[PDB]
């Protein structure tokens, strides 16, 4: 039942015995395992990701220090099921929910995601997209599996930085990246010289998954995935086509005429949703918005209200304490992101 652990984590290099249990398996995948726990001193939920070390995560983590994106507690060696081998471990924050999870449980009902979630949950993943794109670093695995959620205070956090990245100009990047649902279009041409702005059409993927309540490119391969964001975008220009891969040239496509945005979503879907996920999910990487961008668009206005409340009567979770590093790409935009009754 009492698992003790000595190990250093986030802030001091000090290495300390941690003591946890009602230790649980949350999920197996290619991240590895990732297990539930309580700390016996504070009696507080965390998830233990096991990871095994062969052939940047913790590099990352241990630099992160956002309201968005789950903090790293701790972080230690262990055995594990195979020996000699070793294994890291990371002591994470625990959230209960995924955006996978929640919109699930509404499309099995018959129901979409209400939008004031959808608000805020897009408005959070853009602000915790906003921070890491300060620094450089592309997540990389945007998807509704990777947003990890609260219900009750309708927190998100951004989680699993197995693929995460800083790109650096010059630098040459995988193109074979992302969950093939939400990998943008750059990457299925072969760009190796992409921008953090893949994350932006990853986002944009998950905003019309939670507006259609299903994904809305299910390719079942990297060519087919192209067909699927062909059908409702249209052929790409060869304009289109230099903006994504400037050295392919090899792409002779039938002409298809693109799926007006007001046709993809349903009659009851709000125009400034749509209009938000238009610039999103554009095939020219520099015309979508950044994450500070989409996070001041018009469509997430009721969240700069002073009187909104979520459904069930508390307050909305913290938007606008904005630090200088998350408004670097864009100061005058404060304006906007911070409303009257937040400043100071
Ligand atoms: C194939 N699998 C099956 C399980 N599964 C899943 C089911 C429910 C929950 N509920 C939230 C529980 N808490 C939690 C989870 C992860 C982290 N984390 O930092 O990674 C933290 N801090 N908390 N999560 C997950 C999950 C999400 C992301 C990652 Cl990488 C790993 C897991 Cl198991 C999946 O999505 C897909």
């Amino acid at each position: 039942v009492t698992t003790v652990v000595a190990t250093p984590g986030q802030g001091p290099d000090r290495p300390q015995e941690v003591s946890y249990t009602d230790t649980k398996v949350i999920g197996n995948g290619s991240f590895g395992v990732v297990y539930q726990a309580k700390l016996c001193d504070s009696g507080e939920l965390v998830a233990i990701k096991k990871v095994l070390q062969d052939k940047r995560e913790l590099q990352i983590m241990r630099k992160l220090d956002h309201c968005n994106i789950v903090r790293l507690r701790y972080f230690f060696y262990s055995s594990g099921e195979k020996k000699d081998e070793v294994y890291l471990n990371l002591v994470l924050d625990y959230v209960p929910e995924t955006v996978y999870r929640v919109a699930r449980h509404y499309s099995r009902a018959k129901q979409t995601l209400p939008v004031i979630y959808v608000k805020l949950y897009m408005y959070q993943l853009f602000r915790s997209l906003a921070y890491i794109h300060s620094f450089g670093i592309c997540h990389r695995d945007i998807k509704p599996q990777n947003l990890l959620l609260d219900p009750d205070t309708a927190v998100l956090k951004l989680c699993d930085f197995g693929s995460a990245k800083q790109l650096v100009r010059g630098e040459p990047n995988v193109s074979y990246i992302c969950s093939r649902y939400y990998r943008a279009p750059e990457l299925i041409f072969g760009a190796t010289d992409y921008t953090s702005s893949i994350d932006v059409w990853s986002a944009g993927c998950v905003l019309a998954e939670l507006l259609l309540g299903q994904p809305i490119f299910p390719g079942d391969s990297g060519v087919d995935q192209l067909v699927e964001i062909i059908k409702v975008l249209g052929t790409p220009t060869r304009e289109q086509i230099r903006e994504m891969n400037p050295n392919y040239t090899e792409f002779k496509f039938p002409q298809i005429k693109a799926h007006p945005w007001t046709k993809v979503f349903r009659p009851r879907t709000p125009p400034e949703a749509i209009a938000l996920c238009s610039r999103l999910l554009e095939y020219t990487p520099t015309a979508r918005l950044t994450p500070l961008e989409a996070c001041a668009h018009s469509f997430f206005d009721e969240l700069r209200d002073p009187n909104v409340k979520l459904p069930n009567g508390r307050d909305t979770p913290a938007l606008f304490n904005f630090t200088t590093q998350e408004l670097s790409s864009n100061p005058p935009l404060a304006t906007i992101l911070i409303p009257p009754h937040a400043r100071i």
